[PDB]
């Protein structure tokens, strides 16, 4: 039928990467507000269709995977997990992947994490020293690595993260890259940095994996479960395998997770007005239970709110990305096999139609005004269709249990003016600008 408006001004041999890769979240915007619901860039010579809004995105999120495939749109990952590993992985070693961490995601390990969150919390907190300043965005990176190492890979491989494993996430995150959706390989500084990061990441997980079998004492645990994994088939899962696998789980748990719990204590300094509600209803609970529970953390509406109005405004995953393996149509124009498909949550969310008033940090959100349920593919933060998030539980547990730990025992003040509190747009992965300061003091 009819096509996709392509958008003009496309370099040669280039495309619009140069435009798009200055300021992706920027770029895509643009493209709605100039084309509307389905547009079409060039990222080289990749030809890409940018779905926004409820319709389009429907289609985006409920496509078949054998129309619609994140394979090919995510070989970026490739060098950062390992080849065989997750989007470089047949489809039925892929779920294999994925249901050796759903144990972990489970009711019964739940009420276990609670316990550990603040452990970790409390932990770096005893080295502060009263009143101070503190980079916020510095430190909830590095409190997310020891809170999703500690919960979802136990305490076994939390014992060893260290400075080398710390700079190496840092490589390794480094390598999510504009130019890497299409040359996830090329002799750049930043690409050899993460593949000597990966190398050197299996080196240490071999070695701490060959002294476990020596000590042989060592069991129950997560880590333990993929050492002695194999598949269906029998296959024995490798170092390489086992090494990717631990990478995807701390990306998942702490990547995702660092900026938005950042965001969260920004955006209520910001509002003294939600500052004054959240904090109610965590002393409420300090007084009506003893310690932090997690049906506590179930029943805090107004903080649940406040994560969600985060999500919404600071959507840290901003293009989301499928190879078409099959034509299919889009009000009514036709997206040929061959091209990619794109979600973007920074710019779905900030529609008017959608979001009344977008630019508004409002967070009636659990109210009767639902304004994310109302489309699941609408609000997107965690994705839709077959391949939503499903670590969502975790996530808002973990970012919710980490905050009314600081706030019940620190007070919080924003060390710059209020405005000057932006979003880095030049990252794919989008969390607060890079020097982030912040004050606290005991209570
Ligand atoms: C606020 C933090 C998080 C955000 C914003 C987030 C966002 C997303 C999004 C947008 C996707 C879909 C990507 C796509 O459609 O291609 C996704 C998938 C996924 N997320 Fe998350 N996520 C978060 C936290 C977590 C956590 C903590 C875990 C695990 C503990 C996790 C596990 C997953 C998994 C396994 C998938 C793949 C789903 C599948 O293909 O079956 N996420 N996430
Ligand atoms: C332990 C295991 C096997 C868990 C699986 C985790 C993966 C499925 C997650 C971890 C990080 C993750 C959320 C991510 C993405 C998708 C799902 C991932 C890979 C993608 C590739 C979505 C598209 C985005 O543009 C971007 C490239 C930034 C992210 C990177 C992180």
């Amino acid at each position: 039928s009819n096509t996709p408006p392509v958008k003009p001004g496309g370099l040669p041999l280039l495309g619009h990467i140069l435009e798009f890769g200055k300021n992706p979240h920027a770029f895509l915007m643009a493209l709605r507000h100039e084309f509307g619901d389905v547009a079409e860039f060039r990222m080289f010579h990749q030809r890409m269709v940018l779905l926004t809004g409820s319709q389009a995105s429907e289609a985006f999120y409920r496509a078949p995977d054998e129309v619609l495939d994140q394979g090919p749109a995510y070989r970026i990952m490739t060098p950062i997990f390992g080849r065989g590993v997750v989007f470089d992985a047949r489809i039925e070693r892929k779920n294999q992947q994925l249901q050796m961490l759903m144990p972990a995601l489970r009711d019964k390990p739940m009420r276990t994490y609670s316990e550990i969150i603040v452990a970790e919390v409390e932990a770096m907190l005893r080295d502060w020293k009263d009143a101070g300043t503190i980079d916020l965005l510095e430190l909830t990176k590095e409190l997310t690595i020891y809170t999703s190492s500690h919960c979802l890979l136990g305490a076994e491989f939390r014992h060893e993260l260290n400075t080398e494993f710390a700079g190496i996430y840092r490589d390794l995150e480094m390598g999510i890259q504009p130019i890497a959706y299409v040359f996830p390989n090329l002799p750049l500084p930043v690409f050899k940095r993460r593949d000597q990061a990966r190398v050197r990441l299996q080196e240490l997980v071999t070695q701490i994996m060959e002294r476990r079998a020596r000590s042989q004492e060592r069991s129950t645990n997560v880590f333990q479960m993929l050492i002695d994994a194999s598949y269906d088939d029998g296959s024995k899962l490798t170092p390489h395998e086992i090494t990717g696998m631990l990478i995807a789980t701390i990306f998942a748990g702490h990547h995702t997770s660092s900026g938005t719990t950042a965001w969260v204590l920004i955006e209520l300094l910001r509002r003294p007005e939600y500052l004054r509600r959240v904090r109610a209803e965590i002393d409420a609970l300090f007084e009506t239970h003893g310690r932090v529970t997690f049906e506590s953390l179930r029943q805090m509406p107004q903080l649940e709110n406040v994560i969600k109005e985060v999500l919404r405004l600071h959507p840290p995953l901003i293009l989301l990305m499928r190879k078409v393996m099959k034509d299919f149509e889009v009000q009514g124009m036709r997206i040929e096999a061959g091209k990619f498909v794109c979600a973007a949550p920074s710019v779905t969310h900030r529609i008017p139609e959608l979001f009344p008033n977008p630019e508004l940090f409002d967070p009636d959100r659990y109210t009767p005004e639902r304004a994310e349920d109302k489309d699941l593919y609408g609000w997107q933060a965690f994705g839709g269709g077959r391949h939503k998030c499903s670590g969502n539980a975790f996530a808002m547990f973990q970012i919710k249990a980490i905050v009314c730990v600081l706030l019940r025992n620190y007070e919080f003040e924003l060390a710059a003016a209020p405005e000057s509190y932006r979003d880095d747009y030049r990252k794919m992965v989008v969390e607060p600008a890079s020097p982030c300061l912040i004050r606290y003091r005991r209570r």
